[PDB]
């Protein structure tokens, strides 16, 4: 049986918003079967929780955000990212502000933290959305598809014009039957190009990025002086973002994800496609793991 899962023990951590540039306190906390992911803005009185579904997602030029009426959680894509691969099924997210800490602009420190306090599996099924039917959302030159396939990769093919990239193709593909989510994916960080981040700061965006959490790039070279962790470090994030943007869909998949200079937006035109086409997916569980076409390491 492949039980739900919620976190042994509460994490606390502080950082910086990417965008908000605002210090805030974030903790995880355990929650009870079928509870899902919800974040929650603490700072606020009365407390304000937003359910990590994809009926919540508001804006999505940067990085994905929860709203709620007038309150918002931005930048939710990372630490969900850490959710998935980690298999935690129930947690509350509590927020001291708006924007979820980018601590080193991959999800390897919130997968350090969440591991360090450990997993804890609840005496009820996990419950999986399976793809069926093949879906697909595309507008203009960008594509997002779900494939049915009994297991779960992900593909992602970004094309910029941009020499960082000369020399090689901007393609990864990963399937987490041999692939580890902890090593191979989840120390990717986030990357600006020093061209936007004039215009983005002029906006009131991108205040608190900086080489100390994005690899900065700028008409020519990577910035940061000590380089990158990945040869594709630039796409494994792109994975990593649409890893955590389908945990929106509540539950793990199974079926395979392949994007096509894709985003946050097209990403959850594709959840929302997907959850509406009820002929393409069902809900799942495995009541014996030793038959199940997915496995995760022991809690
Ligand atoms: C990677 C992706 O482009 C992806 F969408 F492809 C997207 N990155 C961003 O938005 C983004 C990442 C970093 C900065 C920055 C800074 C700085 C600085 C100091 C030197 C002046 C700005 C924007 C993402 O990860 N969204 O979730
Ligand atoms: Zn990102």
């Amino acid at each position: 049986m492949i039980k739900q899962r919620t976190l042994k023990n509460i994490i606390r951590a502080t950082g910086v918003g990417l965008h908000s540039g605002e210090k805030v306190y974030l903790t995880l906390k355990p929650a009870p079967v079928d509870t899902g992911i919800v974040f929650s803005r603490t700072d606020l009185d009365p407390v304000v929780e937003i359910p990590a579904r994809a009926e919540n997602v508001g804006e999505t030029t940067m990085s994905t955000t929860l709203v709620k009426g007038d309150v918002k959680v931005d930048t939710v894509e990372h630490l969900l990212s850490a959710m998935a691969g980690l298999g935690i099924d129930n947690a509350y997210v509590e927020l001291s502000a708006s924007e979820v800490p980018i601590m080193d602009g991959s999800a390897g420190p919130f997968v350090f933290l969440i591991q360090s306090a450990g997993l804890q599996e609840q005496e009820a099924a996990k419950k999986f959305i399976r793809i069926k039917r093949e879906v697909s959302v595309e507008e203009g030159d960008k594509r997002a598809v779900f494939v049915p396939f009994d297991g779960f990769k992900v593909s992602f093919e970004i094309d910029f014009d941009h020499p960082v990239f000369r020399g090689r193709t901007q393609q990864a593909s990963v399937d987490f039957s041999s692939t580890s989510f902890v090593k191979e994916v989840s120390r990717a960080r986030t990357f600006g190009f020093m061209r936007d981040i004039e215009y983005l700061r002029s906006q009131n965006l991108a205040l608190g990025g900086s080489v100390e959490n994005a690899i900065v790039v700028d008409e020519n070279r990577v910035l940061n002086e000590d380089g990158l962790r990945y040869e594709d470090e630039f796409v494994k994030h792109k994975i990593l973002d649409a890893i955590g943007d389908l945990y929106l869909l509540g539950n793990s998949l199974i079926g395979e994800f392949r994007g096509f200079k894709s985003g946050h937006a097209l990403n959850n035109q594709l959840l929302r496609t997907l959850i509406a086409d009820k002929d393409a997916w069902e809900v799942v569980t495995f009541e014996d793991a030793r038959t199940a076409p997915i496995s995760y390491m022991r809690p």
